[PDB]
Order: C-alpha cells, then structure tokens, then sequence
C-alpha cells in the first residue's frame, strides 16, 4: 500500500524566480565545424528546442573547446558537413578542428529560429589571445550583443593540471593569470564583449576567489556537475542517480555561497547524469527523466537562474539524438525539461514534506506561474515505493495533472508525458490529463514508484474568464 505523504504548500513563503531562459542545453564546441548543425534549416532541432522553451540558453563549449581553432580565413570547405559531435568522452585530446566563419552566420540563424540565446566558449587551453579576439569580433558581429549571453575562456579550467592542457602545477592562480590576459586581447577588439566563468568542473573552491576577483569583468558565475562516473563502474546505477551525494551537496553549497558572498548570479553550464560521455542503461533510461526534471528544480531553489544539459550526437545521456541527414528524437531525459518546460516561469513557493521517511526520495516544488496559477511538479524518484500525497495549502477548485512515466525505470523508450510522446521535431501536447478535485485547500495524488507529475490548478472563480 501506498507510503502516506504529507505536502504542505505555503504560498506566502517566497522563493526564488525562475525566469523564462532557465532551461537550457550545452554542446562540444567540434560541433561547430559542422555548419549544417546549428543552422537555420536544422528546423527539427530548433523544434525540440522551442518544444523546451520559448527562452532559454544555448551553451556551446566541453572538452573540444581546447581543441577548436577559428579560422577567418578557412575554406569554407574545411567543414566537416557530416559531423555529430557528441560529447567529449574524455579518455585522451579530442581531435583537433576548425571553425569556419560560415559556421557562426548558421548558428546566427539557428537562434534567430529558436529565440534561445547564445553562451559561446573560446580557446584558452590551446589557442592564443589573438586569436580568440578575432573569433570573439566575428561571433559578437554575427549573433549580435542581444543574443550573447557570454563568452567563457576555457572549459573545466580545474582539470587543465591532470588531463594534459597544462602542467600538473596549473592552479588557480595561473588559470587566474591566463584569463585575465585572454579578457584584455578580447576586450581590446571587443569592447562590449559580455563574460561568464570559470566554467569549473567541480572544485568550488575557485568560484569565491574568481568571483572576486574578475567581479567587474563577468555576467554570472558558473560550473558544472556530474552525477555519476565513470560508466564502467558497477556502483554508478539508477537507484544511485535518484539520491542526493557529496558532489551535488558541495555544487549546491558552492552556488550559494557565491551569489551570498558576490551577489553574482550563479548558472550551471554544463551537467548530466554520469560522465566520460554516459553509462548505458542508466543515462539513456526513463530515470534521467527524474533525475534531469529533479535536477531543475532543486537547483532553482538553491538560487541557480539556469541550467545547461550537455548533450550531441547518439551520446548517452544527451536530451536530444541525431543528425541533420537522419532526423532527431527526444531521448528519455528531454521528458524531465519538457515537464520544466509545461510547467513554465513564475516564483517558487513553500513546499514541505512530511510523513515521508519511508518514501526519502520523493521531491516536490510548488510555483506560482506568471499567469497566477499554482503549479506543482513531483518526482517520485523512489524505486520501489507508490505514493499518496496529501496536498495542503492550495484554495482551487480544482487541479489537472499531467504524468510522466515509462512502464519500468530502466526502459531505453516507452516515455510519455501527458499521455503522450514526443513527436517530430518537437511536437507534444497532452493527450491524457487527469483531474484531481479539492477542498479547502486539499487534494489528494497518488503516484507509482518511479514517476513523475505536474499539477496544475485552476484560478478561482474564474470558469467565465476571457
Ligand atoms: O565526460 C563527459 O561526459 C563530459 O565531461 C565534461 O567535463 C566535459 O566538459 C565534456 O566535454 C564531456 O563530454
């Protein structure tokens, strides 16, 4: 029988905003020696990403942010026209490849098309400084001050001392020297050029200092976060993935800290669920959805303004698989944006569980939308455990719920939400929605183990509305 929740919604405790370009997705800079990717006629990804939100940011940068050179005066045949870049899987160098100026006018179109905007990173661990303000006066050119979000000089800079890109001495005061001598060539070329780093892998401890240091410099601060890895490892599983653990404590900490320290906004650049490129059978599963939606949300509340999924080519754990010439599919995680997505902006209120020590993984979020309904989205992340939630707080005649499910935690497929998959090109729309009638504030939901569900409630009095 069901473990008996209690859910408390306090509309009057406010928390933190989620504004309408908190979604996001991030991708290997190789990508960008393929011009036909990010294009304006890649109209089945630019589905899938407005499908995700009608804002949101485009993060372009990973281990092959070392290894891509711009080239102004490339060939324009120097493109790869083939290629899907998937994510780095970091064993060795990437190989090495060109940008061609053609390739930034098509990722012009492609946010034109998508309405997202644009973080782009540059060469710092194997370019020079001139050359990164030339490719930072063409990009700047092409996609235009509005659409820029920032630049970031070097990808996972914490990491250069042990994989290769520096020597095993590089610290944070060489990455410190290094950064500032690549922001005054850029900004010498480029004036306006806009900043976001340190782009950090997972040592926290260089986000106060380099907030500090370069604050008058910088947009926001970012880093990243894995859940998992390496894939090879048996203790990496999908139980594991729906539990909290050392690493996410530490990022959470972290991005607190610095927007208290700094008053800086904090955004997560680049994160999925296991690294060195995905654990098959964990990262391509309906449990990346829970994990990614989860994800989301607990890292709004922590005071993050956005996110960016990592993500390309047939990667494990990319949100969005395939290519130019063989169409594209949302893979089981882009179910979790897509509930984020439904959900929509608004500000996040008070939302407490209880009676839930038999059912710890279990998450729940209540927000107040922009167009003044509560919604609620839940994650029931517990493997084993259906729940009944006894929902407290809410005055509306009456909520719909959306589901997102798959028949097991482990299926590669199967993944609907609302009744439905997700089509070509991004197409969705709920084919299944359920209501849930209340009372004085209450409702009661139940879920199976391993699923999710987002409410949404009606307006009071509202039934004859224009
Ligand atoms: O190992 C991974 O999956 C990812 O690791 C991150 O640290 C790198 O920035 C990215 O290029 C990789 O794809």
């Amino acid at each position: 029988s069901p473990v008996r929740v209690g859910l408390s919604v306090d509309a009057s405790a406010l928390g933190h905003t989620i504004p309408p370009d908190y979604t996001g997705l991030s991708y290997e800079q190789a990508q960008m020696a393929n011009p036909n990717y990010f294009s304006g006629a890649n109209t089945q990804l630019a589905g899938f990403l407005r499908t995700l939100g009608r804002q949101g940011v485009l993060r372009i940068g990973g281990n092959t942010s070392e290894y891509t050179f711009w080239n102004r005066h490339a060939k324009p045949t120097a493109a790869d026209e083939h290629l899907a870049a998937g994510p780095d899987k970091g064993h060795h160098a990437a190989a090495r490849e060109v940008i061609t100026p053609e390739a930034v006018n098509n990722l012009s179109e492609f946010l034109d098309k998508t309405g997202w905007k644009l973080i782009y990173g540059l060469n710092l661990g194997k370019g020079t400084p001139e050359n990164a303000a030339d490719e930072a006066a063409y990009v700047m050119e092409t996609i235009g001050a509005d659409r820029l979000l920032a630049f970031q000089l070097g990808n996972e800079p914490d990491l250069f001392y042990r994989n290769g890109i520096r020597p095993a001495s590089y610290d944070f005061a060489a990455y410190a020297g290094d950064w500032q001598r690549f922001f005054t060539a850029i900004r010498k070329r480029v004036p306006n050029a806009p900043f976001a780093g340190p782009d950090t892998a997972y040592n926290t401890k260089w986000l106060v200092p380099f907030a500090d240091k370069f604050k008058h410099d910088v947009k926001f601060i970012s880093s990243h976060y894995y859940a998992e890895g390496p894939p090879t490892d048996p203790s990496m599983t999908i139980e594991r993935l729906m539990k909290p653990n050392p690493r996410l404590l530490g990022e959470t900490a972290g991005l607190k800290q610095v927007e208290a320290d700094t008053g800086l906004p904090f955004r997560l650049t680049e994160t999925n669920s296991c690294y060195q490129g995905g654990k098959q059978g964990v990262s391509d599963t309906f449990a990346a959805a829970l994990w990614a939606g989860d994800l989301m949300y607990q890292q709004a509340a922590a005071g993050s303004t956005g996110i960016n999924f990592h993500g390309g080519g047939y990667g494990w754990y990319t949100p969005v698989a395939g290519t130019p010439e063989d169409g594209f599919i949302a893979r089981p995680e882009y179910y979790g944006m897509l509930l984020f997505a439904q959900a929509g902006a608004g500000q996040l209120l008070g939302a407490k569980l209880t009676d839930n020590s038999a059912a710890p993984l279990l998450t729940a979020y209540a927000l107040r939308g922009t167009d003044g309904r509560t919604r609620i989205a839940l994650f029931n992340k517990n493997l084993d455990a259906d729940v009944e939630v006894a929902i407290s707080g809410v005055a509306s005649p009456s909520g719909t719920v959306l589901r997102l499910e798959a028949p097991r935690a482990d299926d590669t497929t199967d993944v609907t939400f609302g009744g439905a998959p997700v089509g070509a090109s991004g197409s969705w729309s709920p084919l299944v929605q359920e209501y849930v009638p209340g009372h004085s504030g209450q409702f009661v939901l139940h879920m199976r183990k391993a699923s999710g569900a987002l409410l949404e409630f009606a307006k009071l009095a509202a039934a004859l509305q224009h």
